[PDB]
């Protein structure tokens, strides 16, 4: 078995290699990689997602999100509060403001320490999920508006031909903000560009062990629990790597950098934070290896996780039986 303790590999393609986007993936998976749940890929130094990013502060922020924090350092929610409107200039220099750039610091570990010492403290605004691709049209290898769609891998897997569209999501980040513990919809893969500025940090549960984080989740947020058989799709829960070791659930950390790709694989919980402004792309896809996950996928029925038009088909087809209930939580 390859990569049997579920590390996070990193992968160095050839321009070569990165020209067949589903090999790679598979190749990756031939060594292991998603064993981890997460892999970092970085590009051939040929590559180059566009030229400048000189021309971008144009683009709006509808509906910034400030990440407010309950419950202690190691262990917390998060609610999101909608704020006004804003460019991407001005969310730039709002991340910069002495209110909310990142602190001093020595490396990567201090401000790792200082996140989770301190993130409950302070509301970062975050301009997260936002539809768009900062991808030039003219890069051909591993641009992330080019990818083939779910709906046709469903159908070249599985036969059936089902309605939605797969489209990327940009976010814009600042010191402290925060994406909570979560897999993707339907246990999705997922593919993360950090375009521009500052790193992001990852903490990722192999998928052989995804149950043990949702029991220590149960326990640790036990209203929550009661609520919804799948809590944590909502997104909205934060356990910190001193709470996880502490309960021996198996994780691993790495910090992804401007101009880094990193891939999230079916079932791989992952969390993180961004040290500072910057901004990344990230779209789901699918491989024949994903099927079984999707139809083993928990659901949110409660009806908060609320999600996208396409994941009706996808529940549809591979979830029947649950169909009806989920639909009832979505409407
Ligand atoms: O970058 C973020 O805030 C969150 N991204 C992801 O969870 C992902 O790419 O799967
Ligand atoms: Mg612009
Ligand atoms: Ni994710
Ligand atoms: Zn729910």
């Amino acid at each position: 078995a390859q990569n049997p303790n579920c590390n996070i590999m990193i992968f160095h393609p050839t321009k070569e290699e990165f020209n067949d986007f589903d090999k790679y993936i598979a190749y990756m998976e031939s060594q292991g990689a998603h064993r981890a749940g997460l892999a970092k890929i970085i590009p051939p130094k040929e590559w180059k997602a566009r030229e400048t990013y000189d021309n971008i502060s144009e683009i709006l922020i509808a509906t910034p999100l400030q990440q407010v924090a309950s419950g202690r350092a190691g262990v917390f929610t998060q609610y999101h509060k909608k704020k006004k409107a804003m460019t991407v200039g001005e969310y730039r220099h709002l991340a910069n403001s002495k209110k909310y750039q990142t602190p001093p610091h020595q490396n990567f570990e201090d401000l790792e320490r200082k996140y989770w010492k301190n993130r409950i403290y302070n509301s970062p605004i975050y301009g997260a999920d936002i539809s768009g691709s900062l991808f030039d049209e003219n890069t051909k290898q591993w641009n992330l508006g080019h990818l083939g769609t779910i709906q046709d891998l469903l159908e070249k897997e599985c036969g059936v031909v089902i309605e939605g569209v797969n489209t990327p999501y940009l976010y814009f980040g600042m010191w402290k903000t925060t994406f909570a513990w979560h897999t993707e919809d339907m246990d999705l893969y997922s593919i993360n560009y950090l375009h521009l500025g500052e790193p992001k940090t990852w903490y990722v549960v192999p998928p052989e062990h995804g149950q043990r984080l949702e029991r220590l989740a149960r326990e640790l947020f036990p209203g929550s629990s009661r609520g919804c058989g799948a809590f944590l799709r909502h997104k909205v829960a934060l356990i910190s790597p001193t709470v996880l070791k502490e309960n021996g659930i198996p994780f691993n950390r790495i910090t992804q950098e401007a101009g880094e790709f990193m891939v999230t694989f079916p079932y791989g919980y992952h969390a993180g934070f961004n040290h500072g402004f910057n901004c990344a792309e990230a779209i789901n896809f699918a491989t024949p290896r994903w099927i079984d996950y999707g139809k083993m996928a928990s659901q949110c029925s409660c009806g908060e996780a609320r999600v996208t038009f396409s994941m009706d088909a996808f529940v549809r087809i591979l979830q029947p039986e649950r169909y009806d209930l989920w639909k009832r939580g979505q409407d």
